[PDB]
């Protein structure tokens, strides 16, 4: 029984699921271990195809949407491709900034939802009663400096409230109800600025305004907001070792390798 | 009563809804006509905020998802940002091609869902029983040559079946059930290649394979597929004059101007 090589164990870890109950220094050749795990992963995909058929990331988006709509928040779908000026406007200059995917001279793939939400807040203040509550869920793009927990293409939820009720207590209560509903453990810290943590993993950054650069979006009321990464939430919900398993991918479906 | 100017009537058309019942050469000054329409549009947004709260485009995606999942199709969420090579692979060369948003030397914003679906078809053939049925819904990107009915940022549905049952009759039956479920009138033409039309407006292009370039994706079985634009479907469902009203936008919410 030769020990598994490092590339072999890497291969097996692609096919490994958290609830497998299989330790890999146990006698059997690579080929049998591989063959066992393929068989199981095929079965996993067959079950999904026979019974559920929903993608985890689409499903989560829909669960989150239902949660915020039911709690009085308006669902936004704004452009993914935005003007660079909105980023400049957000404090940043062309010298953080090497993380943006530029598309054209004036355009980039949004790295955040906050700018478009700001515009929606300003415009809806003319139409809607206090408080104004809104959220968006969708793709954001950042070129990685880390990549251990970081994706270049990810999916954020960002919710906002403007006008009355915009306190820390209220912001914590929304966050708390929200993660309790999803069944994800968390603690709230701060880096008012708050961070919502699952062990060493950041689920969300959150803010209670006002912030000085509010006036750049025509915002002059109290507000509170928070952004969450859906793939981070999945990683924790499904106990994935690597966040790549939670992403838009051609290599994983609902965390199951597609290279079988 | 001076006639309305062209810019004034343009302004009023932004605030106009299909079911308004208001003709604009009728005596009253611009300012009263404008003021009337603002009042109505504010009310419209208040009702949405008080009662529904769902975005039309998110809502449609969810309705379509439910329809295909229930009919045996697996929900895909694949990368939006893809390699240029997948486009080259799709027949095209660097000399159609001025329509692609390049991001980097090797990457672009996908103009279609078909390539990623092809990879999913090949990989799942090793795991799933015949027939294999899948779909994706999500953003696609094309630089416009027209723009009357064309958005740069749009949302496509693309479904596929591979193996058995991949006939024209079957493809028409799926399309037919699908649009009847949504309540959208259509006829099926062809430009086998099929086009699904609402008057002069293309809702979908559809294909019954095999096609010769199938082998470039490792596909050697019978297949059928169809792509639909969600914003085109909304334009027709809600009787919008301009498809911009159906898009991801900071200027319209569920077809209602946000510049109030
Ligand atoms: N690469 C990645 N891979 C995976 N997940 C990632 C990745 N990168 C981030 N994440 C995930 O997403 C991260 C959240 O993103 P950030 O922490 O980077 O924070 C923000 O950017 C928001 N601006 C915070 C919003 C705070 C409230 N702001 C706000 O509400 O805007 C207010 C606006 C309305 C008007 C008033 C003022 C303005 C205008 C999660 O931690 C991580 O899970
Ligand atoms: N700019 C726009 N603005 C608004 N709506 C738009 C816009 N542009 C398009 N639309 C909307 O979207 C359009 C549909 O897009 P196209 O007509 O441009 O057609 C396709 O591209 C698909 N390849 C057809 C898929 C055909 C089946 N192929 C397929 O299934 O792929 C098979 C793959 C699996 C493997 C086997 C072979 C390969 C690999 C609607 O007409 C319009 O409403
Ligand atoms: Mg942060
Ligand atoms: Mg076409």
């Amino acid at each position: 029984a030769p020990a598994l090589t490092k590339s072999q164990t890497d291969r097996l870890e692609v096919l490994l699921n958290p609830k497998d109950e299989i330790s890999l220094n146990s006698g059997k050749p690579f080929r049998e271990l591989e063959s066992e795990l393929l068989s199981r992963r095929k079965k996993d995909l067959q079950q999904i195809y026979a019974e559920e058929r929903e993608n985890y990331l689409g499903k989560l988006e829909r669960e989150i949407t239902r949660f915020f709509v039911d709690r009085g928040f308006l669902e936004i779908k704004s452009p993914i491709l935005i003007p660079l000026e909105y980023i400049e406007r957000m404090g940043i200059d062309n010298d953080l900034s090497k993380q943006i995917f530029r598309v054209d001279k004036n355009f980039c793939l949004r790295p955040m939802l906050a700018p478009n939400l700001g515009n929606y807040l300003r415009k809806l203040d003319r139409a809607l009663p206090d408080p104004i509550k809104i959220f968006e869920i969708g793709p954001c793009y950042r070129k990685e400096s880390d990549g251990k927990e970081h994706l270049e293409e990810f999916t954020m939820l960002n919710f906002c409230q403007m006008g009355s009720g915009c306190t820390r207590e209220n912001l914590e209560s929304i966050i708390t109800d929200f993660l309790n509903h999803l069944g994800i453990d968390f603690k709230i810290v701060g880096d008012d600025t708050l961070d919502v943590m699952h062990g060493d993993l950041e689920l969300s950054s959150a803010v209670v305004g006002p912030r000085p650069l509010d006036r750049e979006w025509g915002i002059d009321k109290p507000w509170i907001g928070a952004g969450f990464g859906l793939e981070r939430l999945l990683k924790v919900k499904h106990d994935f070792k690597n966040i790549k398993r939670a992403a838009r991918s051609e290599s994983y479906y609902n965390g199951i390798s597609t290279n079988l």
